[PDB]
């Protein structure tokens, strides 16, 4: 792998590689508000992170991962859209070098400050491996960032990024509550779709919250003192490490409210 979100190996070169880039179900799409139907078939979704165990965040050179224990039933997402259980494996962002952008899906067009993302697995396939394989293998919740108030919950984690600068660096992460992240209302979007970066697998069911989460000008400053490259390579900062949105295709994007 060599892709990222410079000016050379950026989002429209990713096909080359990975040619399901232009295919059927992309992630992410722009969610456009009035064409997505409410379903009131849709259950309330059930995010389980009671027990969630943090154990390391992670630079891995295109966004900062924090990393769960996944081997067993701990921090689970089930109901909303999703058949059965979904274990929590990692979150991470995807932000922008400036305000104006830095979210992957968009709503009507607008563009967040960032987007954390929530990933999970579907434990019927017994390993994240196996799911990635599979149309309904993962789930992703995916939630908006505006910058306005502080998000105290976020807090740990802005603070650690000092320690992880470069590409390959992690850090002992422990006792994170990814609860803490979480908006108020859990209303949601809803499409099939894939991983956003490569290998671009079709196997996500998307769960975007429709409220976003604020954070200060200050939190998100510190995402973007991250740095793509290596340990005393020429520093590239980690800013603008989104797709952009995809083809919607095929799709309907669900809503689980009016
Ligand atoms: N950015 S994301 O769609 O949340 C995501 N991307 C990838 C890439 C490989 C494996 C899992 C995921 S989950
Ligand atoms: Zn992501």
């Amino acid at each position: 792998h060599h892709w990222g979100y410079g000016k050379h190996n950026g989002p429209e070169h990713w096909h080359k590689d990975f040619p399901i880039a232009k295919g059927e179900r992309q992630s992410p799409v722009d969610i456009d508000t009035h064409t997505a139907k409410y379903d009131p078939s849709l259950k309330p979704l059930s995010v389980s992170y009671d027990q969630a165990t943090s154990l390391r965040i992670l630079n891995n050179g295109h966004a900062f991962n924090v990393e769960f224990d996944d081997s067993q039933d701990k921090a689970v997402l089930k109901g909303g859209p999703l058949d059965g259980t979904y274990r929590l494996i990692q979150f991470h962002f995807h932000w922008g070098s400036l305000d104006g952008q830095g979210s992957e899906h968009t709503v009507d067009k607008k563009k967040y400050a960032a987007e954390l993302h929530l990933t999970h697995w579907n434990t019927k396939y017994g390993d994240f491996g196996k799911a990635v394989q599979q149309p309904d293998g993962l789930a992703v919740l995916g939630i908006f960032l505006k910058v306005g108030s502080a998000k105290p919950g976020l807090q740990k984690v802005v603070d650690v990024l000092d320690s992880i600068k470069t590409k390959g660096k992690s850090a002992d992460f422990t006792n994170f509550d990814p609860r803490g992240l979480l908006p108020e209302s859990l209303d949601y979007w809803t499409y099939p779709g894939s991983l956003t970066t490569p290998p671009l697998l079709e196997c996500v069911t998307w769960i975007v919250l429709k409220e976003p989460i604020s954070v200060s000008s200050e939190q998100v400053l510190k995402f973007r003192k991250l740095n793509f490259n290596g340990e005393g390579e020429p520093e590239e900062l980690m800013v603008d490490n989104w797709r952009p949105a995809q083809p919607l295709k095929n799709r309907q994007i669900k809503a689980s409210f009016k």
